[PDB]
């Protein structure tokens, strides 16, 4: 009844992931080959012709954004969004600012020496925003436990860790951002987030193979 | 009770004052002056310092899509989204679509001879896949009456029709998109839409006034 269209490694699939595990809803994974996709990809995904793409009652659901909200309003136990609009209205300025920002990370993979610091030195800014204006002092950017908000910036934890190993800079430190990173931390030791998160070394991997094509 | 920070010119400032009137929610219209933003917008709008901004019992909402669906959350009465979950999605697909997609339309004010050409092709094939996959053989987007989709794509009719005439280029003709440039003449024509729109010649000379530091 639900398929997802996904990947091993890619963020946003994960966030999918984590929504529907979240939820309860029973699904099957089907991991694509980038390289050689598959009719149904193309066909329930024309415009982008990328994954994720959720498909529920055969109808497809694609861009990880768009697929967390209708999980949101086709599940509505186990709430991923507050009740109320302005509060609802914040929790989407914060994921649509990550949205926006996704791309200032690229530098770290095209950028060297002093210049490769200086982009490092943004995306640190970048953060800093986000811990002051959006986490502030909560545990999560949902209160006492995760929402859509936190599986937006789940993308931070390993997939930014593996960034930073790949490219040989630092980015989110306890010493530069406390709360971020404190709460990077705890996200990673959710136990729906623990039990599903590639697996490091294969992320890793893939991170440099990345690098290595955007030089 | 409400205030938006606006501007006589933007369309994303239009998007708000559309969707208010539709609501028949009453607020005064603030125009701030960018080259001298006021105190109360640098406050209200930390992270982007720009406009528009809704205040709402004196607490600001930026980004116009994020105040677009607060507005509709607020106020419910005349939807402006479907109530099904998966045609919210398909809702929110096809506005975040627009909002990837409105960055190709900057090389029409950048581009000159052939070069320009081929910037307006690739729009008008953006504009193609909205026609097709979006509208379809509906009216509006959002049916029989206009919806938030519809306020999304506002900017394709007179603000585009100024860019074409600063620029020297055509992009939405009725020759090579038929259905939706019959939709863009019925939005202009929705009499809160008519009622509620930039003079165009004022437009017309504020978008030359754009090409002209942009080449
Ligand atoms: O577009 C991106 C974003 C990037 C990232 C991750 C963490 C922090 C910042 C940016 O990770 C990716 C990995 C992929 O397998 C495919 C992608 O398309 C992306
Ligand atoms: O960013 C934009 C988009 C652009 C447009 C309009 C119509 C169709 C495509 C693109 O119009 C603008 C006008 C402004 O006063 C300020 C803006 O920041 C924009
Ligand atoms: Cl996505
Ligand atoms: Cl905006």
């Amino acid at each position: 009844d639900v398929k997802l269209h996904g990947s091993w490694v890619s963020p946003f699939n994960y966030r999918v992931i984590w929504a529907l595990k979240l939820k309860g809803v029973e699904f099957e994974h089907i991991v694509e080959d980038l390289t050689n996709k598959s009719e149904l990809l193309l066909k329930y995904n024309p415009v982008y012709k990328k994954i994720p793409v959720l498909v529920h009652g055969g109808k497809p659901i694609a861009e990880s954004l768009v697929i967390l909200e209708y999980i949101e309003e086709t599940w509505p136990e186990n709430p991923l969004l507050p009740t109320d609009p302005y509060e609802r209205a914040m929790a989407r300025f914060w994921i649509q600012y990550g949205a926006t920002k996704t791309a200032a990370f690229g530098a770290l993979f095209r950028a060297s020496g002093e210049e490769l610091e200086k982009a490092a030195k943004e995306v640190v800014e970048v953060l800093r925003v986000l811990e002051e204006q959006g986490l502030g002092d909560k545990k999560f950017f949902g209160g006492d436990s995760i929402n859509l908000v936190d599986i937006s910036f789940g993308l931070f934890t390993c997939w930014l860790e593996a960034i930073e190993e790949a490219a040989g800079v630092k980015v989110l430190e306890p010493s530069t951002l406390p709360r971020l990173h404190a709460w990077a931390q705890n996200f990673i030791e959710v136990p729906l987030i623990k039990e599903n998160i590639p697996d490091y070394d294969k992320l890793l991997l893939h991170m440099k193979g990345v690098r290595e094509k955007m030089m």
